[PDB]
C-alpha cells in the first residue's frame, strides 16, 4: 500500500483512511469468520 500510495501524492487525508481500510479490512474479516461457520449443509463456508 505504502508503494501503491506514493503516485498521486494527491491524499492529504485519504492516506489515514487508506491505513484505516488495511485495518477495517481485518476487522471484517476477523468479525465474519468467527460469527457464521460450516455445517455439513455449508460445509464449505471455509475462511483463511
Amino acid at each position: 500500500i505504502k508503494h501503491m500510495f506514493k503516485q498521486k501524492y494527491f491524499s492529504d487525508s485519504t492516506y489515514k483512511v487508506i491505513e484505516s481500510l488495511t485495518s477495517a479490512t481485518i476487522a471484517l474479516w476477523n468479525k465474519v469468520k468467527s460469527t457464521m461457520l460450516p455445517t455439513p449443509a455449508k460445509f464449505h463456508y471455509v475462511f483463511n
